[PDB]
């Protein structure tokens, strides 16, 4: 049918052509947009630059 979002732009600036990663301008000093880790920030957060480009099954079990 007829879906859509109520309007999602870069919660940054706020720049409607260009999106919040696209963006260059700096991340607020929020918490951190990856592990909601509100200690460190998206900028130094070591998940986001894991180690590891093998996407291989990663350790499948449950619980
Ligand atoms: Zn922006
Ligand atoms: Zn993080």
């Amino acid at each position: 049918g007829s879906s859509g979002s109520s309007g999602d732009r870069c919660y940054n600036c706020g720049g409607l052509d260009h999106h919040a990663k696209e963006c260059k301008l700096p991340p607020q000093p929020k918490k951190c947009h990856f592990c909601q880790s509100i200690s460190h920030m998206v900028a130094s957060c070591p998940l986001k630059a894991q180690q590891g480009p093998s996407a291989q099954g990663s350790g499948p079990s449950s619980g």
